[PDB]
């Protein structure tokens, strides 16, 4: 039912309805001769849409806006990037040119600049300290602490009990750490426990890459991170 790499031609985007007024968006890129999927979120905001994360690059993000207009036909007015990597901010220039207001924490904006990545326009206050939360239209933004990156946010949709973990949360089929160059391995399990503490009622948990599941993905990620730590 949820699309895999093999369902998504090069430069195409799929939308998946998770709950009333909540979709994931799924796109792909080749890296080092393998193909990787990437998830973001779309949340209905009255008669507008809130986007969580780009579709990983300018071409995919243009395709995302086209697929949203085709399938949903409500304007994307705001986008939040959940950390500074290219699967999150790659395509911010496309969003900005299309009239979308782009947001990230000041932590994310700084790290994007250092990386020479695209930089969301707006700075989100109130997310600087582990455990901080702010409402942003129909979602809650939560900074659990450093994990996959020092700036990683998670997004909760209270109407739908949907938790978007982003790249701090691994899919169940992922058994090894992969890209941890920017990770805080020491803090990652503590940060995951803050997510469990804040969102124990979550019914749907969406990782940055791969298949959604339930809250089991949190302890799954802790297991993989601790195994990597002890490598
Ligand atoms: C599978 C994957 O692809 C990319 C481009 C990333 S990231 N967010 O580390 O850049 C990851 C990740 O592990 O989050
Ligand atoms: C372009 C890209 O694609 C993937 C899948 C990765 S990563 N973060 O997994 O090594 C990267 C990278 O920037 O390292
Ligand atoms: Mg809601
Ligand atoms: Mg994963
Ligand atoms: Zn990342
Ligand atoms: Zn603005
Ligand atoms: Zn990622």
């Amino acid at each position: 039912e949820y699309p895999t790499v093999s369902e998504i031609p090069v430069g195409e985007v799929r939308l998946y309805q998770i709950a009333d007024g909540v979709w994931s968006h799924i796109a792909t890129q080749s890296f080092d001769g393998a193909v990787y999927p990437s998830n973001g979120l779309i949340v209905r905001d009255g008669d507008e849409l809130l986007l969580i994360d780009t579709a990983w690059g300018a071409k995919n993000t243009a395709a995302l806006l086209a697929e949203i207009e085709k399938q949903i036909g409500l304007p994307v007015t705001r986008a939040v990037s959940t950390h500074f990597h290219d699967d999150r901010v790659g395509g911010v220039d496309v969003l900005r040119a299309a009239g979308v207001a782009t947001y990230a924490s000041p932590s994310t904006r700084r790290l994007a600049e250092v990386e020479g990545n695209e930089i969301p326009t707006h700075s989100l206050e109130g997310l600087s300290s582990s455990g901080d939360a702010v409402r942003f239209g129909p979602v809650e933004l939560f900074y659990p602490g450093a994990a996959h990156s020092t700036d990683n946010l998670v997004v909760y949709v209270p109407s739908a009990s949907v938790l978007y973990g982003g790249c701090a949360i691994y899919e169940l089929s992922r058994t090894s750490a992969g890209n941890v160059a920017d990770a805080d391995l020491a803090e990652w399990p503590t940060s995951i426990e803050r997510i469990q503490q804040h969102y124990p009622e979550a019914q749907f948990v969406i990782p940055g890459h791969g298949l959604p599941g339930g809250l089991d993905l949190l302890k799954h990620t802790t297991n993989v991170v601790k195994a990597h730590t002890n490598r």
